[PDB]
């Protein structure tokens, strides 16, 4: 068995920041991605934690993604902001337009951020959480690379296309959910393939369209199924239309990295809608949401969306972030240690 | 089965509403909405709902003469107090202002509170897409859905609708309840003595059941897609009620109003100009997605079934059982 070790949250952030800088990103990009990736690891979002470092680096090395891209923030309407990520990562683009977006949301009541030409290789909750912490409601969508078969279709077309939502609550941490519209997140398949284990059944099919539990069968010519059936498929179509169609970014099937050995980041876009829930209101949203939480506990829902992550976050801050010795060593070597 | 034209059905339903106490304005809105559903083949939200509309109005549970109060509260934010009336009249009252804001600011929100919605949601978003705008709407209903992992129902069937324009056809539109099945369909299965597939609901003891009667007899429904659909349902409560100021699905009941059938909640609508400051045409992008979907084998796109039925209705009229027509005429 693999012996484990622990690293503090700030230590992990510094380690990842060094890795990104050494491998070609600007310091701003390194700061953003390091905190993001470390935060995912801290919260137990394993698929989008340090597991993504190799993919980040091979994508950078191949020239597929520009780690030093400077986002172009476009103020196109009283409540509309677009950002040309310029073939760089999505997070730095969001960070560049965040203050403007918030000003518009508070002033106009709601504001949209449409990121195009961006690479998103992480969880989505980190993108909406900060807005909720500031008393704002946020909804976001991002499309990936093709891997999901539309309901009733014979071949894959949609990406794993996640949707995230964040909202404030008067008595605690923001209510936040982040879910892939595919039965299981594509990242889950990669993890299973890595760990050499099988997946639960009814989540994907092989190259021949037959049911399978082998991650390799799904990754090699196969595909994932939309969650819940036709409804999840409709929501996945919505993500393509909103994260790409509306933003100007590529749909999940509109990019090819075959010419860039090592490329793994989807080159698409991201949509974010931020709302001041109390704009012109005669009540307080945060009070209403707290009541909903109370009623949820009342009917027996002990675990609300986000609770699991907050628990892992608490554990990580108390006992440190658990990491395989071999993985920590690899990260240290990549940082130059 | 007699055949009536779309405009004839509207006129007939409008008379029924006016005869039963609604204002002429509300009658026009509801008549067109209900007739439109019948026209598209959405029988669950067509004339089948008339009895429920009338029973709800009879007790005063819903105010058929309510006058929506539009509140312009932000460059991109509009609120409307439905004043215990139906949701559609409230939306119609603020629609022009909402569109002006969406086109100017780029996006705009309409938060309706104190409204009764007894219809499908696609009629609410489709018009915006017909005008080149993208629209997303959420409405919370009445307690009957058990949150994932919970022991008792709390959320309503809470539907979500989406509408977007496409360059080569009618709007791409989807409208879905976040519950595994719509309540109306549980009633139908009960009447037809049909069992439901596994996972739609539970009995009064919280045990899984396929018997629609067991679900209706103190039972409850389950969210679609397990924990994921449940999270979306929670979002609907928060957006259609928490944000609007209307009641959550569990903050009202029909105990004091015999015959009440409508939830008294709210509705959220987000309308976006997809091309605001864009160096492309959204309608061309969506059309390409449609082409690609056809390319991978998806023959049916959300809305296609209704558009096909709609064409038939406009070309051959709306076919209705003589029995139903007679009673509608009597109600009129
Ligand atoms: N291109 C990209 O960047 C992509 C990123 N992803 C990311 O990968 C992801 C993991 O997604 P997916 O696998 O769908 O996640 P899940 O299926 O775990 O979780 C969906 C979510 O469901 C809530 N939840 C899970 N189990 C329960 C339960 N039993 N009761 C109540 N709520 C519950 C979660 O809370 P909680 O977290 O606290 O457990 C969370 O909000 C996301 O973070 C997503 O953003 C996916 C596809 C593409
Ligand atoms: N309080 C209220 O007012 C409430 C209203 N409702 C309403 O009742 C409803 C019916 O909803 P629900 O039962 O969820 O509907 P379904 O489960 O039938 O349909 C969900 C939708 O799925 C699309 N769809 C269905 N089958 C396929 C397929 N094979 N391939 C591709 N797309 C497909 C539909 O297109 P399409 O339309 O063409 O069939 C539509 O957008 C809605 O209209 C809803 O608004 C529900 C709860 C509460």
């Amino acid at each position: 068995d693999q012996p484990t070790q622990t690293v503090s949250y700030p230590q992990l952030i510094d380690l990842l920041r060094r890795i990104f800088v050494v491998h070609g990103t600007s310091p701003e990009v390194a700061d953003v991605l390091a905190e993001n990736c470390a935060s995912a690891q801290r919260d137990g979002s394993h698929s989008h934690g340090i597991f993504r470092i190799p993919g980040y680096l091979s994508s950078l090395a191949s020239g597929w993604v520009d780690g030093k891209a400077v986002p172009v923030v476009e103020d196109v309407g009283a409540a509309f902001v677009r950002v040309d990520a310029c073939n760089g990562f999505a997070q730095p683009a969001l960070a560049a337009a965040r203050s403007l977006l918030i000003d518009k949301a508070r002033s106009a009541g709601v504001a949209i951020l449409a990121i195009r030409g961006s690479h998103h290789f992480a969880a989505l909750w980190p993108d909406v959480e900060p807005f909720a912490e500031q008393g704002l409601v946020a909804l976001s969508m991002v499309n990936s690379m093709t891997c999901v078969v539309p309901h009733g279709a014979r071949q894959p077309l949609f990406g794993t296309n996640p949707i995230a939502f964040g909202a404030p609550r008067a008595g605690g941490e923001p209510i936040v959910f982040d879910l892939a519209t595919s039965a299981i997140a594509h990242g889950d398949v990669q993890i299973a393939a890595r760990e050499g284990r099988l997946l639960p059944a009814g989540m994907g099919v092989d190259r021949d369209g037959l049911p399978t539990q082998e991650p390799r069968a799904i990754l090699d010519g196969g595909a994932l199924l939309p969650f819940g059936g036709h409804k999840g498929s409709a929501l996945s179509m919505m993500v393509e239309l909103l994260a790409a169609g509306l933003t100007g970014g590529n749909f999940s099937f509109e990019f090819d990295w075959s010419k860039h050995p090592g490329a793994q980041t989807p080159w698409t876009g991201q949509l974010l809608i931020v709302i001041d829930p109390d704009k012109g209101a005669g009540q307080h949203f945060a009070q209403r949401s707290e009541e909903l939480v109370r009623q949820l506990h009342g009917v027996g829902q002990e675990r609300l969306p986000g609770d699991r992550r907050y628990l892992e976050r608490a554990r990580s801050m108390a006992h440190g972030i658990v990491i395989a010795q071999a993985d920590l060593e690899r990260l240290q070597e990549l940082a130059g240690h």
